[PDB]
């Protein structure tokens, strides 16, 4: 987990549900600007708790399936789970101290 790992509704199974650590699931899509500010911030979080959370994200266009079961109705949308437990979620470009935290609270 140094890095993120782009993933399809045909990998969300083993990927997420069956991981072993949290997981954070960003949604963006290509027509989303504000996603662009957000993918380098999501990177980054990726390296900073490479040991401890495992960072995944999808587009949300080829994956209908996921993106229901979350109930994504707008990007850029970010979901912390853990099996199939929801611990957070967010909407909407966030600073990378408001991401910083909204992570250390469910982390410790």
């Amino acid at each position: 987990s140094k890095g993120v790992i782009t993933i399809t509704d045909a990998e969300f199974e083993s990927e997420v549900l069956k991981a072993e650590q949290p997981v954070l699931v960003y949604f963006w899509a290509s027509w989303c600007g504000p996603c662009q500010l957000m993918s380098p911030l999501i990177n980054l979080a990726a390296n900073t708790y490479s040991d401890r959370l495992k960072v995944v994200k999808l587009e949300i266009d080829p994956n209908p399936t996921t993106v229901k079961k979350y109930k994504v109705e707008g990007v850029p949308a970010l979901r912390l789970v853990k099996g199939e437990q929801i611990l957070d979620s967010t909407e909407g470009v966030i600073s990378k101290d408001k991401l910083l935290s909204f992570l250390d609270t469910h982390l410790n």
